[PDB]
C-alpha cells in the first residue's frame, strides 16, 4: 500500500500566474559592473558582494555559507516583525555554479521563517544583461518561484519531473569499491548488499572514529561473505589523509571500481541558535571533503561516483540550514563532475542521490516525528530493498539526480507535484 515516488529535476518555462519590508540581494563573485549596475538600479534593496574568500571552490563555498548563515540570524528580529526577500545571483561559470547549492540553505531559511522569500537566481552571463533589474523585480513578484534560471534569452524555473524488470547491476566481481561514512549504518548496508553480489570483492570503509567492537563484528560477517574490508579511518576533511588513503589505496591495490560518498552527519539546531563551529562541521565532510575525494580519485577508472544527497537538500528541513546547503552543493557537484568527464578530465558516471528517511538507518530514527513526517509529506521510513531497487534503477537512468521518497503517493505528489 506504499510505494516508492521517484523524481528528477527539471528546468521549465513556468510563468502562469504583498509586500516586503526588505529586499537583500547577494551576489557570488559577480561581476563588478554587474554589482554597481544593480545597486543604482536597485537602491530599495540592500546589496552584498561575496568576493571575498580564498581558497579552492568548497572552501570558498563554506565561507559564503556561513555569511549567508550569519546574515539571517542577525535580520531574525525582523523576519519576525515583517515581510523580506533575498535574491542571490549565481553565474553559471567554470566553478561558481556550485554556488547555486545555498538553494539548500534558502528552503531551509524559509521554513524556519515564516516570512521570508527566498530566491536563487543562476545567470549564464548576468553583467551582459542590463535588462536585469526588471526581472529581479518581475521575480521578486513571484515568490512561489524559488529557483530560476536565465540561459541564452530563457527564462527556466526549477521542479520536478517523475520517472517511471529485474535490475542491471555496476558490479565487478573483482575490483575495488570504497564507500566514505562506510561504517555508518547506511555505508554498511550497501557494504553487505557488494558482498551479496560481488563475489571476490574489495571494500574500503573509511570515517573519523576508532571502530567499536560492534561495528568489527558486523563488520566481521562481511569478511565471511569472502569480500575483503579494510577500515582507513580517515578523515576526508584533510585533504592530505585523503590523498594517502587513495595512493595506499593505490599502491595497495590495482585500482578503483567505485566510490560512494557517504561521509557527513545532520545536527539539528534552528539557524537561530546554531554555532559557526557546528555549521561547518556538518558542512565540511561533504563539501570539502568531497571535492578532496573527486580529486584525488580523478586518474581512476572508475565505473561510478555516487554521492549519498538528502531529500533534505532539495526540500530544505527545518533545523538542518548546514545539512541542507552540504547536501545541495553535492546535487550541483553532479552535474558539475559529468561536464569535467565530457572533458574526458574525469572518468565513470556520476550521480547523486537525495535519500529520504532509510527504514533502517542509523543517524535518525522516526519514531513519534515519524508520524508528522508522514502527516506533514506523507512520506515513511523507506525499507531496505526498495532502496536498494531505488539505488539500483538511478544507475541505469544516468541522471546527474534522482530524488528517492517512500510513503503514500498522493500525499507526495500533492506536496511536490
Amino acid at each position: 500500500h506504499m510505494e516508492r515516488l521517484m523524481l528528477e529535476p527539471v528546468w521549465e518555462k513556468q510563468n502562469e500566474e504583498l509586500s516586503y519590508t526588505e529586499h537583500i540581494i547577494v551576489l557570488f563573485e559577480t561581476e563588478r559592473s554587474v554589482t554597481d549596475s544593480i545597486a543604482s538600479h536597485m537602491k530599495d534593496a540592500r546589496v552584498i558582494t561575496l568576493n571575498e574568500a580564498v581558497g579552492h571552490i568548497a572552501e570558498r563555498y563554506q565561507c559564503y555559507m556561513q555569511n549567508i548563515f550569519e546574515l539571517l540570524q542577525s535580520k531574525v528580529r525582523k523576519l519576525s516583525a515583517g515581510r523580506i526577500i533575498i535574491q542571490a545571483i549565481v553565474p553559471l561559470e567554470k566553478e561558481k555554479q556550485l554556488f547555486a547549492g545555498v538553494s539548500g540553505l534558502f528552503k531551509t531559511a524559509e521554513i524556519e521563517f515564516s516570512k521570508l522569500t527566498a530566491q536563487v537566481i543562476e545567470i549564464e552571463k548576468p553583467e551582459e544583461m542590463i535588462d536585469l533589474h526588471l526581472k529581479l523585480k518581475d521575480d521578486s513578484r513571484r515568490p512561489f518561484d524559488k529557483q530560476i534560471r536565465y540561459e541564452a534569452g530563457y527564462r527556466f524555473v526549477k521542479g520536478w519531473r517523475e520517472m517511471v524488470d529485474t535490475l542491471h547491476m555496476p558490479w565487478r566481481d573483482e575490483g575495488v569499491y570504497l564507500i566514505t561514512g562506510g561504517a555508518g549504518s547506511l555505508g554498511l548496508l550497501f557494504a553487505k548488499e557488494i558482498a551479496n553480489r560481488t563475489g571476490r570483492s574489495t571494500i574500503v570503509l573509511t570515517g573519523r572514529s576508532v571502530l567499536s567492537e560492534d561495528k568489527e563484528n558486523e563488520l566481521e560477517a562481511l569478511r565471511s561473505i569472502g569480500a575483503e574490508v579494510v577500515y582507513r579511518e580517515a578523515d576526508v576533511s584533510d585533504q592530505h589523509a585523503v590523498r594517502h588513503l587513495l595512493e595506499e589505496i593505490k599502491e595497495r591495490y590495482g585500482t578503483l571500481n567505485g566510490i560512494i560518498h557517504g561521509a557527513g552527519s545532520s545536527k539539528d539546531r534552528f539557524i537561530i541558535h546554531k554555532t559557526n563551529e557546528e555549521f561547518q562541521e556538518v558542512l565540511q565532510p561533504k563539501v570539502s571533503g568531497l571535492l578532496h575525494v573527486d580529486e584525488c580519485s580523478k586518474d581512476f577508472p572508475l565505473d561510478f561516483f555516487i554521492f549519498f544527497s538528502s531529500v533534505s537538500g532539495c526540500l530544505g528541513n527545518a533545523g538542518q540550514a548546514d545539512y541542507a546547503a552540504a547536501n545541495s552543493f553535492m546535487d550541483a557537484f553532479a552535474e558539475y563532475r559529468r561536464s569535467l568527464a565530457a572533458s574526458k578530465k574525469r572518468f565513470g558516471s556520476t550521480i547523486s542521490f537525495n535519500w529520504p528517511l532509510w527504514e533502517e538507518g542509523g543517524m535518525q530514527v522516526g519514531a513519534e516525528d515519524e508520524k508528522r513526517m508522514l502527516k506533514t509529506t506523507g512520506m515513511v521510513p523507506m525499507p531496505t530493498d526498495s532502496g536498494l531497487k531505488a539505488f539500483y534503477q538511478g544507475i541505469v537512468s544516468d541522471k546527474p539526480q534522482v530524488f528517492v521518497m517512500e510513503g503514500q503517493l498522493q500525499k507526495m505528489k500533492q506536496k511536490l507535484l
